[PDB]
């Protein structure tokens, strides 16, 4: 809550005031009433997956299951976890390789400068969620726009699509969830779109900050770029050290105290908040010797999808999407380059998951 432990002045760092923190240790009181800041990457895992730890809000809409604990949570976790099946991940791959090179195709059919965001970073993920959805080519546009805005106007579009969907049934996960997930009971109207909605939601900013922020550090950091960029068959391993490093998610994972509670030696009153801070947990020098940005190291776990029965249900299809587009953009960009001074690049810090604002780029 407090800005000093949100704001990041840069990629490189970690906040100053949360470095302070996790000096006096890994789950540390702070100050909001206390509150309580996970720094540490075995402690993190820890709370992550302790059950006296909720992820409601308040109780310490309908489906939107992110903020619920189990049983409720497991209902819909196994139903949707239960419809990212081999065929839909296959499928989603191919589409998520055409998208890419598709918006790869109009940037170097437009000139040879861009705003990374604007061409990019946010249209890809935006068409991955249309394909996941069902989404049809001729209400892409109209997503995009609504999209942007940033219910009840998306909320009367997926209303829209769920209807069509119970009449038409396709190959989509809405579809699926419908006629397919032996859901029992079925699933209503308002499930569906706040479960849709929520797809949108976290799947969104998050892949976009990581697009853009990503190449916002390679380009700064010419051996890493090639790295990438010469060797492709290690894509893989870069993308988990990109989601290390970068940690968009901010200023973390929340969580409440079901009730009073001892923990890492804390005493810890129910309904505190304790958040897990990603880019302080995901440099935890007890666990990365030397946290620094590198390319070359052999993938590893990482909190930046967190951990446990909520961790992230869409990282498949994230890791498809960095995969497919940091080759596509490094391979057919030749000599990408910055067109600004990178002290001029606006850095999201007044907003939740951190990123870039604009990246102009530029390449021959
Ligand atoms: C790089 C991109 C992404 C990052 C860093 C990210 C990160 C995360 C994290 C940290 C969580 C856990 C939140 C918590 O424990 O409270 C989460 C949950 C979630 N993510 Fe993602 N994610 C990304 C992309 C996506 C995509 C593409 C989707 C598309 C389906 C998605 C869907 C979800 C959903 C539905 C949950 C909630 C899971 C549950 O509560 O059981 N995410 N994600």
């Amino acid at each position: 809550l407090p800005p000093e432990f949100v704001r990041r002045e840069d990629p490189f760092h970690v906040p100053p005031a949360l470095v302070a923190v996790s000096e006096r240790g890994p789950v540390a009181r702070a100050t909001l009433d206390p509150f309580w800041l996970v720094s540490g990457y075995e402690e993190a895992r820890a709370v992550l997956s302790d059950p006296r730890f909720s992820s409601d809000r308040f109780q310490y809409r309908a489906g939107s299951f992110i903020n619920m604990d189990p049983p409720e949570h497991t209902r819909y976790r196994k139903l949707l976890t239960g419809q990212f099946t081999v065929r839909r991940i296959r499928e989603l791959g191919a589409r998520i390789d055409e998208i890419v090179a598709g918006r790869v195709d109009a940037m170097l059919a437009g000139g040879t400068t861009a705003d990374l965001m604007t061409e990019f970073a946010f249209p890809a993920p935006s068409l991955m969620i249309c394909e996941l959805l069902g989404v049809r080519y001729e209400d892409r546009a109209e997503f995009q726009q609504r999209a942007s805005a940033l219910a009840d106007a998306l909320r009367a579009f997926m209303q829209a699509l769920v209807t069509d969907k119970r009449a038409n049934p396709a190959g989509d996960i809405i579809s699926g969830l419908i006629h397919h997930a032996g859901a029992d009971p079925a699933l209503t109207d308002d499930e569906l779109i706040n479960i849709a909605n929520l797809l949108l939601i976290a799947g969104y900013d998050t892949t976009a900050s990581m697009l853009g922020l990503g190449i916002f550090v390679l380009l700064q950091r010419p051996a890493q770029l090639a790295t990438l960029r010469d060797d492709p068959s290690r894509i893989a391993d870069a993308v988990e050290e990109l989601l290390r490093y970068l940690s968009v998610v901010n200023p973390g994972i929340f969580r409440f105290a079901k009730e009073d509670l001892e923990f890492a030696g804390e005493h810890i009153p129910a309904g505190s908040t304790v958040v897990v801070s990603v880019v302080a947990t995901n440099r935890d020098a007890r666990h990365w010797p030397d946290p620094d940005l590198d390319l070359t190291r052999p993938r590893g776990p990482h909190l930046a999808f967190g951990h446990g029965v909520h961790q992230c249900l869409g990282q498949q299809l994230a890791r498809m999407e960095m995969q497919a587009g940091y080759a596509e953009l490094l391979r057919r960009l030749p000599n990408v380059r910055l067109a600004v001074p990178p002290e001029e690049v606006p850095l999201r810090n007044d907003m939740l998951t951190y990123g870039v604002h604009s990246l102009p780029i530029a390449w021959d």
